[PDB]
């Protein structure tokens, strides 16, 4: 499907693809060199870890990226071919996989949920109280904003990490939103609170994502 691309910009066709699932169809197997990062896993955890590596072999195969093992490396962070960037999503009913060449692309956030109310206390733990009040203001009352305030401070995390391989904790964001007309997709810059030093290039001081709400799932995504 073509979920993902409503959180996508639509300019760098030759350096960004993407690749998405439903479900865990049977039959995909690790790679053998990936093998060994499942091999005590549950079997939710098997076959996320598949298929969505699957859709991330699909995405690298339209960029001409030959096929390779993706590990996980500090953080958990995934590890990707060389010259090439990205990120991973699973949840219910989701797996999602966005690259990009790094010459064009600097880095890759993605995060997917379903799109159901936090449960209970969470958005103490992840939000500051001045995106509590902000927030709902900006988007209908037809969507859980607790849910898409959680995965666009996700979705910043996984843009940012690979950049700085330091830890951005849910108090070091300010994040702000902006609703569309059609009242179920839009936009949010994520202004960072602490250093935005970074190994290469110059610092992140603000991150610029998408959002939607498509077929019961919340889906953000960023592309520096
Ligand atoms: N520090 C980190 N930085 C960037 N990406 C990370 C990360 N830790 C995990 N990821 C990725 O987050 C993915 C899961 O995202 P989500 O929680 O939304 O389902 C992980 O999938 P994998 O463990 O299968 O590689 C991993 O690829
Ligand atoms: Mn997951
Ligand atoms: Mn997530």
């Amino acid at each position: 499907g073509t979920l993902v691309a409503s959180v996508l910009p639509a300019t760098v066709f030759e350096d960004l693809a993407y690749a998405e699932l439903y479900s865990d169809p049977p039959g995909l197997t690790p790679l053998p060199e990936e093998a060994p990062l499942i091999a005590r896993s549950v079997a939710k955890r098997r076959n996320e870890f598949i298929t969505v590596r699957h859709c991330a072999r699909i995405a690298l195969d339209q960029l001409g990226v030959p096929p390779a093992p993706i590990l996980k490396g500090d953080k958990g962070e995934p590890c990707w071919p060389d010259g090439m960037v990205g990120s991973l999503t699973h949840c219910a009913g989701y797996r999602g996989a966005v690259v990009g060449r790094r010459d064009a692309v600097r880095s890759v956030g993605i995060d997917a949920e379903p799109h159901d109310v936090l449960p209970n206390g969470v958005l103490d733990a992840i939000s500051l109280p001045a995106e509590r009040a902000d927030m709902p203001r900006t988007m209908p009352a037809a969507l859980h904003w607790d849910r898409i305030l959680f995965c666009a401070k996700e979705a910043t995390y996984k843009a940012w990490f690979p950049l700085t391989k330091r830890w951005l904790g849910f108090e070091d964001a300010h994040i702000t939103f902006e609703t569309d007309s059609t009242g179920w997709t839009g936009r949010f810059v994520s202004r960072i609170l602490i250093d935005g030093s970074t190994l290469s290039g110059p610092p992140l001081t603000t991150l610029r994502g998408r959002w939607s709400v498509e077929r019961g799932l919340v889906l953000t995504a960023i592309v520096l």
